[PDB]
RNA sequence: GGCAGAUUACAAUUCUAUUUGCC
């Protein structure tokens, strides 16, 4: 959260989002508070989503990486406690927890 | 860093890489 000055943060994560949400669907209903950045080595917007890997199950967490890091502290403080898709979602400041195995 | 083109491989439990052209 606000545990950095997020100069050079830009991604945020969210939870709750559902157990059958999409990509294009987190990307559709973040890309309204600002640009999603777009993976130039995919061309699919900057969303991961996560999956038990006990159950195969989605996590209902992603990420979303926006083209600018002020969209992405919108994003924050607009979506942080609203729903989507028919469920109550949670949105803050990510890091990189891969940086702890990439 | 961004824009266009090309290539290969792998992964996570909170932001991929390589490569050609241009600034």
């Amino acid at each position: 959260g606000s545990h950095m000055d997020n100069s050079d943060n830009n991604t945020i994560f969210v939870q709750g989002l559902g157990e059958n949400v999409t990509i294009e669907s987190v990307a559709d209903y973040f890309k309204q508070i600002g640009i999603i950045k777009t993976n130039k080595k995919t061309g699919q917007p900057m969303i991961n989503l996560y999956t038990d890997r006990e159950t195969g199950k989605l996590k209902g967490e992603a990420t979303v990486s926006f083209d600018d890091p002020p969209s992405a502290k919108a994003a924050i403080d607009w979506f942080d406690g609203k729903e989507f898709s028919g469920n109550p979602i949670k949105v803050s400041f990510a890091t990189r927890r891969a940086d702890f195995n990439r």
